[PDB]
């Protein structure tokens, strides 16, 4: 696409900003609130339509988990709700194949989900498909190749290192290897050949560092970790390098921006949102 959305998030409360913002001039705009505010949710992208998956409002008159579904359209700047899914799912994560949405984990009250469910847009319609092997909140996502892979996360009593990759014409999760580190809340995508994690947090800190899975090597190497420390981070990838948006860092509500160009090995600081927050849903489409 052209514009980087970010939709939702947390400072003090669930956030319902949707601002966009473009690389090629470094402005930001505004757009269209959120109906409902909403943290820990995902974003994606599917037929220029922009999604915002599950998520929980954390307001003054009480806290909901989000089992909604709306859909943004960049040509009229207006957001409209779609079937809600199975069940409400706080810190969710998300991924596309063949047109299809993924949701995956996340938390209803003090129930991890393992369970995982597939939204058609051709039919606005959600069915569940086989579930993780582990119970994961605050889990990564992303897919390569035809295969969805969930990363990390929170199954309620630990945090994880674990993944698992997802096989859709076989409806079956298999484990694969472990990161080398345990990260909760991190942000998950697709560049080349790899699946990267960045940031989280381990337990007792919020992380830095990044590492990559080689899917044909089945082996994680570390990059060059992030200027700042981030959990609860939003990420995408945009024209073949690396966006990380907010986030926490066991102080602050960042607004940094950071930009991973992998033939360098480095992170840069690209500009920064108009206001610090964590938990915000992503994506890249078309310009509104
Ligand atoms: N570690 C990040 C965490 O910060 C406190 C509030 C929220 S809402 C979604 C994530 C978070």
């Amino acid at each position: 696409g052209r514009l980087i959305y970010t939709a939702g998030g947390y400072f003090r409360q669930s956030l319902s900003y949707l601002e966009a913002y473009n690389p090629s001039n470094g402005s930001w705009l505004r757009l269209a609130d959120l109906q409902v505010p909403r943290s820990g949710l995902a974003g994606c992208v599917v037929g220029g339509l922009l999604y915002a998956v599950g998520g929980r409002n954390n307001s003054p008159d009480g806290n909901t988990d989000s089992s909604a579904l709306d859909c943004y359209n960049p040509m009229t700047n207006q957001w409209s709700p779609c079937a809600s899914m199975s069940v409400p799912r706080n810190r969710i994560g998300v991924g596309v194949i063949d047109g299809h949405i993924y949701a995956v984990g996340g938390s209803h009250g003090c129930i991890h989900h393992s369970s995982v469910e597939r939204y058609e847009p051709e039919r606005d319609e959600w069915h569940l498909v086989a579930p993780m092997l582990t119970r994961r909140i605050g889990v990564g996502v992303a897919v390569l190749n035809r295969l969805l892979y969930a990363v990390g996360g929170f199954d309620g009593t630990n945090r994880l290192n674990s993944a698992e990759c997802y096989y859709p014409e076989r409806n079956e999760w298999r484990m694969i290897t472990p990161m080398n580190t345990i990260r909760s809340g991190a942000g998950v995508c697709v560049l080349h050949n790899c699946i990267y994690a960045a940031g989280g947090y381990d337990g007792q800190d919020q992380l830095n560092s990044v590492e990559r899975y080689d899917v044909e090597t089945e082996t994680w190497t570390f990059v060059a970790p992030m200027r700042h420390h981030r959990s609860a981070l939003g990420i995408t990838v945009h024209q073949g390098k690396i966006y990380v948006l907010g986030g926490y860092d066991g102080h602050t509500f960042l607004d940094s921006v950071e930009c991973y160009d992998p033939d360098s090995d480095t992170w840069s600081e690209v500009t920064r949102m108009t206001s610090g927050r964590s938990g915000v849903g992503v994506a890249v489409t078309m310009e509104p």
